[PDB]
């Protein structure tokens, strides 16, 4: 009799998926880490040499984190020393290695405590910020130029993100952008003197005597927010004048009349670049597009090159208005936005016409353009086979739109239904990255003739290991509720037979623009669950879930806390109705927006579940960061949106909670869902003396991610689990 | 078949002890609250008057907290808007009523947020803190005289004590003395200036959207200490147009030399006052006794007149150096220190001779001094049948110590065993309080034949509701290790068989001076286990505990988590061999000082324990307070005690704890014992991948005391012992 997929096997990794890590560093060269050592690899026959010896750093005296060579491939930085931040922020110290020499670079070093460093685009320059404030380096052995004076730790933030921009605006620490040639650097500068300080303890290791308090300039809904200028400096001025100007480019006066935030930055040209704006009311963004005047040294933006972009429904993109994509000569651009019938669809703009033009339709969405030629534009979606949760590669013939390719569609259409990309720098060639629902497949392929080069890794080593366990299934299907359709997964046990009557776990997240049912092949938590404990491992996507149009996106719109959690509610009574469900076994778990929608069903009264864990919780949306939260809550004031904010908490569910047996997890360092959130929830079931069990994580953050804690937490809830569904 | 004592009986209130709490106004007759109206008693007779309606306030407008009558009765201070601070601080604000013209007094009012105020022990002047200062009021409805300028919170403590003063040294908030006639106050003044802060979180109610930072001066084991000076003033010479000249009385060089305390203020007469002072290393202390000199207005303590008190073997005093009680002329005093042999005795001190008499001996510890007269002193003692648990009332011939007279031994031999007593203004009557091991009884008697005059309340009431309830029983008894005797008592099921096996639960405190072994009787969750649900509950007072003599107590000097944590184990291991318990079930619990020797025990790789519960826990000396934890610990320096402060923590012994069931409970705004100490216990586990149970509680403090906290934590407790024992 096979093994099965152990709790030890998912926590020690022990069927571990090959990746492939590639590095374009030209139009047909990559790098590649193979036994510590940098190859280079030829793209067109797969030939490699080694590009830099494992053993050239040995006496370096400090182990590397990571690398980045230059454009012109003469210098590589060397990072090491890395202190983690947030989500994406870290510190580290950098040293620089000058490959045509052979040596370490000994003089001008970047700082020890560097917030962010960058190549330019071509050549050897070199961007960092360092206490806060930008310095450039023309050349790694030479002085810095300081760009900016007015850095200032927790206030002013010059060329990197404050905390809310990191996590819900750019997605990065970084906030600077070099022009396509590096001859410009832009920035943005973020001041956040009155935004409220989050404070929370810090215990660190057990030597130290006092706790640390962790203070954060984080606004929560309806608070004072970070402001926001932006800036664009010269740097081949930097060697010519003692203090090269920073010209600021000021938002329009569309923006200007109240809050607002940048939200886009992408150069277009040379000289010309494109900035969009979103007010804090986020329905409503402006695309402003810059040209530089040689004779004032200003950057103009014409109002006849400005584009608005604007929801009825909800809030503008998914996340965040979409970035354009401009041709050659930057006088038109794609962009991905919503149609008249709420699908997102690439649409063709020219830099000073106000309509654009649809380049694709139907009943689908555009997830992402990939890359844009002189010919064709390559991008991801989910159209094949009318599949949400599937990922695809296609090209469209820019001389003839009727003209559309699926590139990866009918590879292995049984083993791959889900793709990312990875092109070449001028797309000469690609990388396809195939993630489900068969074991993860990396291909390379030439764009000339969209012809197969090679195999990168096809995951034979694991099929191998795999073959001797008993695997579960996936089931991947839709329900029709009130005539739409709504998809869901099934993590299914082994021998699964439709005759039995199983516990069922409901896996939750169901946040705006989520989606929880996909073909991605994953080992994880419910495989473990399925394998060994014979559980069904559910996700629905309900009301709110993403890449459906904005009729299901929009639908919870100033109303989180509503149709995302009764759909969930819904979806658990649709699952017994098919007849393989243990009814008095019914679990509900998630993780984040997971974790609320999960405490808000357990709260609900439905009798439905027998039990549930919410990790990491939002148990308030008042409580929750301003950016995220007003986005689809609006501002919490009696004029707006206040009565929905506090109609929508967690706490006032809290007699509810005698009908379950409820855990609730938090780590005490979590900057994102602060530990405040559990702690009055934890709160309001103590005031109504409701029993229920708890756990704290000392030091861990939202991700509860350290070796000890993942391993910890994850054997505490199948406990948990295990006891509800009665199994020994 | 009637019922048990359950849980919600427990929790509910549902059996009530009655108490008889009256105050000596004179020597004569005493104060007492009967339905909201204040009675006067004569105590000779046991007829009483209304001393003051309860209808007087109807229409006052505030809920009053409490009264305090002044001593000659023209006036009652009334309390109301109290609000909690640490153990015994807390801010109100007060009105005086004029009990003769019948009204309140609305000029010159005491301000609102008064720290402390108190009545003039002669008359009614008054002093009150305001804002960290002193203010004297001559008469209710006249103009204070500001006495200090220096207070500023957290900082300057102008006659109230700081955090570790409070907690440590005094038990109370104030730092006032009152002369014996009011003529002088003494003050102690506190500086926190360089003392460090502990800071942690309080979420408050829902409402609150960013948690406060709570940040208290606190010095935790080697920290810099808080400063002390200690003043006089005249309360007669004050001045309305001067402000008042408080005088200094400075420590003794001895003292002065480095870091020390001021530990007692002790009135000898109208003009002469006595001090103790001690030395952070706490095993030696020097009394000073002070006149005032009425030509020079100074106060002097003559070097003839210094006592010193010192420990070869551990610190001075049980927690602190004992008080002197004083004859009528202040020319002697009658002091409890231990005697050669370590076991603590009265001492007859002459004020300017070196050498003291002890007027007490053997084998058993004088508790308490409680009156004095020139024919008798009345102390009690725990020499009545050696039993160190049971306390009584005796007093001594001061003209013959050979004629002792026990006055409460054979009141009720079988009902009461440990008694306390209140005194009158001159010790003409005074009152026992029996507290077991029947149901109290209070009594009042007078001094001159020692005549019985009264039973004031003897439960009659309560006993009649519990002869309808399986009440459980209490053996008292003791073990032999290496030839001493240690005491037990054990908690017994109604119809006790010890041809059965119980489980065991041990309760443990064990502390320093710790007693957990005695003839008190009580209603708690002990008296739930047994009744209900038949678990034996044992507790054990091994090395370290008190009133057994010093070789008993500091056998554990310098050496916290070792002895005391060893004889748990000890008597366990023997209670686990004895007819009547199932050693597959014992348990342990323990909150505070108990809750670190639980997890001590549970991490010491034993065996004996299937369970415990830790609440509030110590894990590592160097997180506890100065003054507590240096007396028991000296210094965690690598020149005194630094090995023994590391190797005693919990988080050492984490591997341990793989073969228990651990429960780890702790107040997140716990003042006293940081949440710290538990957040390091619960990392250390993680960290070596045990798995615990575990509860936060959201904004309580050390007591977990809120009343919905206490009903949760006690609930949350029983399921897990419950479930330990397999009880359904
Ligand atoms: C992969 O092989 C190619 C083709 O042999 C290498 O390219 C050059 O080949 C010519 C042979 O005519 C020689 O002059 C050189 O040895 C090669 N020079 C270059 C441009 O590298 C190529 O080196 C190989 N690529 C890698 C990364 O090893
Ligand atoms: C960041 O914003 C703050 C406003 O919050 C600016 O601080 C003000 O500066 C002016 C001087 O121009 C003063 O008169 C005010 O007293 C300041 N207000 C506050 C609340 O401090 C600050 O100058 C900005 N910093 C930068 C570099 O833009
Ligand atoms: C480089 O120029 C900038 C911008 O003019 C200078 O920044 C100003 O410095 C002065 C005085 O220190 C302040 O009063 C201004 O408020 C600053 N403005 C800004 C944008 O920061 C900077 O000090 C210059 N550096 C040098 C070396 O001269
Ligand atoms: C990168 O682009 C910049 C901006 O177009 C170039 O700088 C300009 O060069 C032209 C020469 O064709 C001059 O007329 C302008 O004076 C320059 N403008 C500025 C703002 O510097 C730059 O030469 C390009 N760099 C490279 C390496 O090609
Ligand atoms: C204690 O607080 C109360 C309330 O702040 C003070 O009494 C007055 O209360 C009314 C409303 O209750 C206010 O209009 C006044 O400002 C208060 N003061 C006056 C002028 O009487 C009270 O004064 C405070 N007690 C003291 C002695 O300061
Ligand atoms: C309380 O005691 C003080 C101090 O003994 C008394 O004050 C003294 O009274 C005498 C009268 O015989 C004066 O001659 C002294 O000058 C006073 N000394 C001081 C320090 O003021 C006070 O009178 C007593 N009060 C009561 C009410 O008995
Ligand atoms: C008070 O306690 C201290 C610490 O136990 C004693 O001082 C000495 O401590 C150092 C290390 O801390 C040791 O080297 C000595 O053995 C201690 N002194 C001796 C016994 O010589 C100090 O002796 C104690 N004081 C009293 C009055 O006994
Ligand atoms: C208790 O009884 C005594 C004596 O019977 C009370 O009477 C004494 O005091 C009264 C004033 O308080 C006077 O009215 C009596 O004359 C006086 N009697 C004597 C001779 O002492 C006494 O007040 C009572 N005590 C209380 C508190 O009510
Ligand atoms: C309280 O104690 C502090 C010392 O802890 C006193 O301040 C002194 O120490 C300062 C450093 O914190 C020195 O710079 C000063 O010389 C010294 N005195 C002054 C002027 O502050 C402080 O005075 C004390 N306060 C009181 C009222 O006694
Ligand atoms: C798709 S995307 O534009 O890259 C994007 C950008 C930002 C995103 C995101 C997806 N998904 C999240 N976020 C930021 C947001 N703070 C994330 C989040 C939401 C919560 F409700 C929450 F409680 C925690 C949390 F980390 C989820
Ligand atoms: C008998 S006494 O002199 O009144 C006295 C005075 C002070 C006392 C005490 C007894 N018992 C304690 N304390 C203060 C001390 N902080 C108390 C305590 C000890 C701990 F180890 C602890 F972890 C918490 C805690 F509150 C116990
Ligand atoms: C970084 O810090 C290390 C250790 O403190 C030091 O030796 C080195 O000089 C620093 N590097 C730079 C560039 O300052
Ligand atoms: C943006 O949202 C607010 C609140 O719903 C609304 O009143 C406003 O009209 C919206 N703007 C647009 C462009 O729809
Ligand atoms: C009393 O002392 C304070 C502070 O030192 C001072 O400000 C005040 O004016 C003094 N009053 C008199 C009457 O001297
Ligand atoms: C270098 O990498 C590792 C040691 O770090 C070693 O296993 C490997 O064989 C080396 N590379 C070569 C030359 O194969
Ligand atoms: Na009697």
């Amino acid at each position: 009799t096979r093994k099965t997929y152990t709790l030890t096997d998912y926590l020690k990794n022990t069927y571990r998926l090959k990746l492939y890590s590639l590095r374009w560093i030209s139009d047909h060269e990559y790098l590649y880490k193979q036994e510590n050592n940098i190859l280079v690899f030829n793209a067109e026959y797969g030939n490699s040499s080694v590009f830099l010896e494992n053993s050239t750093f040995d006496e370096f005296g400090h182990s590397i984190n990571d690398y980045s060579i230059s454009p012109d491939g003469q210098f590589i930085l060397l990072e090491y020393n890395y202190v983690k931040q947030w989500r994406h922020s870290y510190t580290a110290s950098y040293d620089i290695y000058d490959l045509n020499k052979r040596q370490l670079i000994t003089e001008e070093r970047i700082p020890n405590n560097t917030q962010w460093v960058t190549w330019s685009p071509v050549g050897h320059k070199l961007a960092y910020v360092w206490n806060n404030d930008i310095y450039v380096k023309i050349e790694p052995n030479l002085p810095s130029y300081r760009i900016t004076w007015t850095g200032k730790e927790d206030i002013i933030y010059n060329g990197i993100t404050d905390w809310v921009y990191e996590e819900e605006v750019f997605s990065a620490y970084s906030a600077l952008w070099w022009s396509p040639n590096g001859t410009f650097l832009a920035y943005a500068q973020f001041n956040d003197t009155e935004v409220p300080l989050i404070e929370y303890s810090f215990y660190s290791d057990e030597s130290l005597q006092y706790p640390k308090t962790v203070r954060v300039p984080y606004p929560k809904a309806g608070a004072v927010n970070p402001t926001v200028k932006f800036f664009v400096v010269n740097t081949d001025s930097l060697s010519s004048v003692t203090n090269a100007t920073s010209i600021q480019i000021t938002a329009p006066a569309s923006m200007l009349i109240g809050d607002h935030y940048l939200c886009d930055v992408t150069w277009a040209t040379q000289e010309r670049i494109s900035l969009q704006w979103l007010r804090r009311i986020q329905n409503y963004s402006v695309m402003d597009i810059c040209d530089y005047d040689e004779s004032s040294g200003r950057w103009n933006c014409l109002v006849a090159r400005q584009h608005i972009e604007m929801s009825t429904t909800g809030w503008v993109g998914r996340f965040r208005p979409s970035e354009p994509h401009f041709t050659l000569d930057g006088n038109s651009f794609y962009k991905i936005i919503s149609n008249e019938e709420g699908y997102r669809h690439i649409c063709y703009f020219q830099i000073d016409k106000k309509d654009c033009t649809f380049i694709t339709k139907g009943t689908w969405e555009v997830i992402g353009i990939e890359a844009l030629t002189s010919d064709y534009l390559y991008y991801i979606s989910n159209e094949y086979k009318g599949m949400p949760g599937g990922r695809n590669l296609y090209k469209i013939q820019l001389s003839d739109y009727t003209k559309v390719t699926c590139l990866s569609c009918e590879l292995n259409p049984e083993r791959c239904q889900y793709y990312s990309v990875s092109f070449s720098k001028e797309a000469k060639y690609y990388q396809l990255r195939c993630s489900g629902p068969g074991l993860p497949l990396y291909t390379l392929h030439s764009s000339v003739n969209d012809k197969g080069l090679r195999v990168l890794e096809d995951n034979s080593a694991l099929d191998k290991m795999l073959q001797n366990v008993q695997m579960p299934s996936k089931k991947l299907d839709f329900i029709i509720l009130n005539e739409t359709k709504f998809w869901y997964q099934m993590i299914l046990p082994p021998h699964f037979d439709k005759s039995k009557k199983y516990p069922l776990l409901l896996d939750v997240y169901a946040g705006p623009c989520s989606q929880k049912a996909d073909t991605v092949f994953r080992l994880n938590w419910a495989t473990y669950l399925a394998s060994t404990e014979n559980i069904i491992v559910a996700s629905f996507d309900g009301r709110g879930s993403g890449y459906q149009g904005d009729k299901i996106m929009h639908a919870i719109n100033r109303r989180l806390g509503t149709f995302e959690v009764e759909d969930q509610i819904e979806a658990a009574r649709q699952f017994s109705k098919m007849g393989f469900v243990d009814n008095k076994r019914i679990a509900i778990w998630g993780w984040s927006y997971g974790g609320y929608v999960t405490s808000m069903v357990l709260g609900s009264g439905s009798g439905v579940f027998k039990c549930g864990i919410a990790v990491a919780p939002v148990s308030r949306w008042e409580y929750y960061d301003s950016v995220y939260t007003e986005r689809y809550m609006g501002l919490p004031t009696p004029e707006d949106n206040l009565d929905h904010y506090r109609n929508s908490t967690v706490m006032s569910r809290a007699e509810n909670f005698k009908q379950v047996e409820y855990l609730l997890i938090h780590g005490t360092a979590d900057d994102n869902v602060h530990f405040q959130q559990s702690a009055q929830i934890s709160k309001a079931l103590v005031d109504v003396g409701v029993d229920f069990q708890a756990m704290w994580y000392t030091d861990e953050d939202h991700g509860i991610a350290s070796s000890t804690a993942h391993q910890h937490i994850y054997t505490h809830m199948s406990h948990f689990i295990k006891q509800c569904f009665s199994l020994p």
